[PDB]
């Protein structure tokens, strides 16, 4: 039974705050009662609803992400089986979620500037044969050092890179215009859905607000599109650097 105040993993972690998740996953912020440090717990499968075969695959792909010493990805501290199935324990990222920051109407330059860290991450992960699983606004947070970060790691097996880019776009989008360009699916993200044009395709961030520079809007848009505009975290990074440089 997972709720604030609950002690977890032989009571090492007192649950603090629930930050959402895509089932079967749960993103929690909790306290390391052993070290009086804070952490991001990701309960892989709390309801043990997964084929215990599968849960292995997830946990194994995820552990690969621990390799990566990027700023894009919150560092994985420990992995374990608890009363509540699989559980990833990564570092706590000081700052606020995606929701939280989207909601402060940030500079479209700052936005795409920050977001670079997370394409950096996602590219490295990719070059290393592993997706970030950018699937829900909740997964992401922004650090007081001005970095976008996969805060709750757990690469699912269905997870792929094409979708990491798509989802990374949705993250840029959501900062610029404060909306989720994707369907969502799980915890009400906190982010209100994107306005679908007469076509159904979400509406470009600049068409929605003229102070959002050309490229910066363009980047975010082509990203999400499944056509799609961009085909590598690699290039997508330089796109961000382009768009960003221009405003500079």
């Amino acid at each position: 039974q997972l709720v604030p105040g609950a002690r977890i993993a032989n009571g090492r972690y007192r649950l603090l705050i629930f930050h959402g998740g895509v089932p079967p996953l749960q993103f929690w912020q909790a306290l390391d009662t052993a070290l009086d440090r804070q952490v991001a717990l990701t309960f892989v499968d709390p309801q043990g609803v997964l084929p215990d075969d599968v849960l292995q695959e997830t946990l194994s792909r995820t552990l690969r992400l621990s390799r990566i010493d990027k700023p894009g990805v919150a560092r994985v501290l420990d992995v374990v089986h608890t009363r509540a199935g699989g559980l990833v324990v990564a570092e706590w990222i000081r700052g606020g979620s995606l929701q939280e920051v989207a909601d402060t109407s940030p500079s479209p330059v700052g936005a795409i500037r920050a977001m670079q860290s997370l394409a950096a991450a996602a590219d490295a992960a990719h070059r290393a044969g592993v997706a970030l699983s950018i699937d829900h606004p909740s997964r992401v947070r922004v650090s007081i050092d001005g970095d976008v970060v996969l805060a709750y790691p757990a690469t699912m097996p269905d997870a792929n890179p094409q979708d990491d880019i798509r989802g990374i776009g949705a993250s840029l989008y959501a900062l610029l215009v404060n909306r989720w360009p994707l369907p969502e699916a799980g915890v009400r993200s906190g982010l209100a859905p994107a306005e679908r044009d007469t076509a159904g395709q979400p509406i470009e961030p600049a068409d929605i607000d003229r102070d959002i520079p050309f490229q910066i809007s363009a980047v975010a848009a082509r990203s999400v599109q499944g056509d799609g505009g961009i085909r590598s975290a690699s290039t997508l990074l330089n796109l961000m650097q382009q768009a960003t440089a221009v405003a500079d």
